[PDB]
């Protein structure tokens, strides 16, 4: 039976880590997967996290199953982070949050939930976008359409093309938005643009689905949440899939949340029971460790102050690297203007390189980037910056 | 869009956990969820586990993404436990193992893998079986069919009704088998019977899918895999979904594995690539903590030895309770013979109690059991034995 199975190609992002760990030429540089690295080129576990893990080691007395929707405090803390402490959505209890296995896990339960319990037939995702978005929704039988987003000429948001592109998005259709730090462009809407979209969304009757994987990597925790909060203030229903993989450096512990919002408590509770059913038929209940760490940190003011500082330091080093990247490109002889990089938010930067050039950097200079030209700025250091820029320049 | 979603019914097993936690009675007894309890009625963290966690805390340097199929050593360690160190399967590199979030997650990926890449349309599950089996398969789009298995009149396995039932299973169909400690009956086939079903399996042309969540709870690690091993020696292809929730007391860390077996190394690798695709579109990659604990214990002879001792102690305590349960029932004046209970394997026991009786135990006596009459013997202790048996006799 397994003979008739056709091999699947490598993941355009995770496949990368395999090739990288394979070639043996010295000096190779990895700018693929979206993981943070400090100035030494390592992805350390945060201090606040190590602290929380010791607390857990000392006070944990059982690994007994969590409820299908996870740790109660985890759910509460994520809603405050998303909508704000005094938020009306919370006070009126219009939101229920399920702890999931990473941001990916949250998108999948949201997809299963929609496919099996609603009349949703189509999901609109930005072009370009995180590659796995289409795979997740397709796995639930949902048709995925794309809408315009990036102005490849001006290196800005093509807002007119975006609006025009979504003209055919029907009422009942789901529209996917990146909370902040758009992957892979690094270009997010302004608050005014978010407000325009929120209004457009209600009038057309779209079901907004927010992918929030980098809260705090643009400007700050609250600031990065402005777009989402502009929608939540005007929408009856909406879904937000968030991830703690990045802002807590907990990649492999798989910590995420799928937050469901309905018109009133009675409706959200009813629909949430169906979401739990979807979870039960998938992985049953969520892994405790990562989520426990997070709930511990967000609940203790001492740890919370620590973590916030560590997050601030990560954001800052990334921005510092962005300026260093542009300066060194010039220094090494690039005639093309890369100033636009300084305007992009988050870990990534859409370089502009072509699939041909990205392939040259890899096989010829041992520099790894994703085939779409996306390069991970969080992976650049004062030590590989020069070799890196010299490679890019040689391929331009 | 969420206005007309009908509420879902509570899970027949996880739902009870909520009712129990809420129950105000101070004398309430929990025999519902399949969770182990020690002599004091607690679900402790194994000492082997606690030590492994201590190591991880002081030696883990990064939380970097853990590869789609998880920790390599983990995969290798689960293959030896399932097939034996010097297995031809392992030597001929015919097996590929993916670390998954629990046994349930392993079952879901297998289902997604089959529905998306093969011609498989129906899965055969024993009647009775774990209630969530049907839910996992229906969710992936597969239809679920039941085969006879239990002789309620003799509290024994109906080998003739079983084989007479699977006659309707066409070629290309999947048949679900419980490695050992069948849930909820506790009655497993003898090696002889395993030999038969195996040969019958290859002949009728079925794809065997084993659910292995209790390895070590029937007789021992090696002994409980006999049935599986008999199948592996004859089949070209097979799927095994295992769990470490129970034998490592790591329920909430979600530690399981999905193992694919094919005719040769070329075929399995090609097939495994699609399984990784199914995983990538579900939760992307597995949670490291739980899996890391198992890997470090199974890899360290000293820890390994401690763990096996603890597992032996859990198994024997359950057997002791099994015997005590039957002796106490008579002592309390049971109007029947529960001698068959001594012949059951694992954590459970199919009491024979009716749904009405089970409801009565909960409401009037605060004793919680599954509505199917399944009782968790591992949840019984020298302290709650008397109150418990008095409750059952009162409903008899
Ligand atoms: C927009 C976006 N959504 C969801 C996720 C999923 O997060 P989690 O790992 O919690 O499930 C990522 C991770 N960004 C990827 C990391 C590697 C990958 O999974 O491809 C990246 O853009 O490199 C992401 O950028
Ligand atoms: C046959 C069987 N398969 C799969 C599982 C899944 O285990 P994991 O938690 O690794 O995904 C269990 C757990 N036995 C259940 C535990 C509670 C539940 O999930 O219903 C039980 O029968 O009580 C099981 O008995």
């Amino acid at each position: 039976m397994f003979e008739n199975i056709t091999a699947a190609p490598a993941d355009p992002i995770l496949g990368l880590a395999d090739l990288f760990r394979a070639d043996e030429r010295p000096g190779k540089i990895n700018l693929g997967i979206g993981v943070y690295k400090d100035e030494t080129g390592k992805t350390p576990v945060l201090t606040s996290v190590k602290k929380a893990e010791q607390y857990l080691l000392e006070n944990e007395t059982t690994k007994n199953y969590l409820g299908i929707d996870g740790i109660p405090e985890f759910g509460r803390c994520t809603q405050e982070l998303l909508f704000g402490k005094g938020s009306a959505l919370i006070n009126d209890k219009r939101a229920r949050t399920a702890q999931t296995p990473g941001g990916t896990g949250a998108l999948r339960v949201a997809a299963d939930f929609l496919a099996k319990n609603t009349s949703v037939k189509r999901v609109w995702v930005s072009n370009p976008s995180w590659p796995n978005h289409k795979s997740v929704f397709n796995s639930a039988g949902l048709e995925v359409r794309e809408y315009a987003y990036y102005d490849a000429e001006n290196h800005t948001l093509d807002f007119d093309a975006l609006i025009n592109s979504l003209n055919e998005a029907q009422a009942g259709d789901v529209v996917l938005f990146h909370g902040c730090c758009h992957n892979p462009t690094g270009i997010d809407p302004t608050l005014e643009q978010w407000q325009t979209l929120a209004q457009l969304s209600v009038e057309k009757g779209w079901l907004p689905l927010f992918d929030f994987a980098y809260q705090g990597f643009a400007r700050g925790l609250e600031e990065d949440a402005e777009g989402l909060r502009a929608f939540a203030a005007m929408h009856k229903e909406l879904i937000v899939a968030s991830s703690y993989s990045k802002n807590f450096g907990l990649y492999n512990e798989r910590v995420g949340a799928c937050t469901l919002v309905a018109a009133d408590s009675e409706t959200v509770d009813r629909a949430f029971s169906q979401m739990k059913a979807a979870i039960r038929a998938n992985y049953s209940n969520p892994p405790a460790h990562g989520a426990s760490v997070v709930a511990t940190i967000l609940s203790n003011d001492a740890l919370r102050a620590i973590w916030e500082q560590e997050l601030t330091d990560m954001r800052q080093r990334i921005q510092r690297m962005r300026q260093l990247f542009v300066n060194t490109l010039q220094e090494k002889g690039a005639n093309r203007d890369f100033s636009f990089i300084i305007k992009q938010n988050g870990m990534f930067s859409f370089s502009g390189l072509t699939k041909e050039q990205v392939l040259r950097l890899r096989e010829e200079f041992g520099v790894y980037a994703v085939a779409s030209g996306r390069v991970n700025v969080a992976g650049m250091t004062p030590d590989n910056m020069a070799p890196l820029c010299e490679a890019i320049v040689a391929v331009l």
